[PDB]
């Protein structure tokens, strides 16, 4: 059609943000330099994206490349909201460790998440164990996170 849209080929990169928060569309766009002086970006469906990144996940949202010559390009990105994340752990036999312990990126998480052991494991028997640990977070949404623990004879 002789439009922007159709010149430029928007290359897209994966968003990687922080708990909840929605970032600059832009951030989501590989090679602006190429695109011409003044193009737009914009999340084409700001509800989606929004609620999207209050969770864990590698999200598929869309951006609208809005060109100077009125056309657009809407392209799809990839937006990283992070999951708890299982870490090691050591513990005596026979002793339970809080199951916050195994998680390793709790500071990433929404403030006041808070950890149980859905699974807790036998920590009875020395050697290799997996657990799950239940992530709650505040808004009523959870996450089960499988752990390793391993358990020192005593």
């Amino acid at each position: 059609s002789g439009s922007d849209a159709d010149k430029y080929t928007p290359e897209t990169q994966p968003i990687t943000t922080s708990e909840g928060k929605v970032p600059d569309p832009a951030d989501g766009i590989k090679n602006k330099a190429d695109l011409p002086d003044g193009t737009k970006y914009t999340w084409t469906n700001p509800d989606q994206v929004a609620q999207d990144v209050k969770t864990p996940g590698s999200h598929t949202e869309t951006i609208t490349v809005t060109y100077p010559d009125g056309s657009k390009d809407t392209v799809t990105v990839t937006v990283n909201a992070p999951a708890p994340e299982g870490q090691n752990i050591t513990t005596d036999q026979g002793k339970l460790p809080n199951p916050a312990d195994a998680i390793k990126n709790k500071d990433q998480m929404p403030d006041g998440t808070t950890y149980t052991w859905k699974q807790e494991p036998d920590v009875s028997t020395p050697g290799d164990h997996t657990g799950v640990v239940e992530v709650h977070f505040p808004d009523g949404t959870t996450y089960e996170v499988t752990v390793d623990v391993h358990v020192d004879a005593v």
